């Protein structure tokens, strides 16, 4: 549980690495509709979430489990999915930083 919480660290700090920036940086930072002109965003998503979010629950221990921790991830990029045209860059990049999170994810110590 506390191991499990540490994997799901390990895996948050590589989000935020360098070595996927490229892709990661539109989830650093929570959407800022008004600034983007994106008038309709908080209409359509509900509940939004950001690896800064996410960092901040870390931090805060919030998280009482890896699957909470999961759930948060999963929503930023469902958001993504949701409100965005599916042949957009902004959709490839959470895609891609999706790989990345599910594959590590799966390596769970359990
Ligand atoms: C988690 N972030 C997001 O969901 C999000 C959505 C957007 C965004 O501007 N989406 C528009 C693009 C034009 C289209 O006609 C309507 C929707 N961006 C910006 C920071 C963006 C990210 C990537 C590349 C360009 C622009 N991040």
């Amino acid at each position: 549980l506390s191991e499990q919480l540490k994997h799901c660290n390990g895996i948050l700090k590589e989000l935020l690495s360098k070595k996927h920036a490229a892709y990661a940086w539109p989830f650093y930072k929570p959407v800022d509709a008004s600034a983007l002109g994106l008038h309709d965003y908080h209409d359509i998503i509900k509940h939004p979430m950001d690896l800064s979010t996410v960092k901040r629950k870390m931090e805060n221990r919030d998280y009482r489990d890896a699957q909470e921790f999961a759930a948060d991830v999963r929503l930023m990029f469902s958001n993504c999915y949701k409100y965005n045209p599916p042949d957009h860059d902004v959709v490839a990049m959470a895609r891609k930083l999706q790989d990345v999170f599910e594959f590590r994810y799966a390596k769970m110590p359990d």
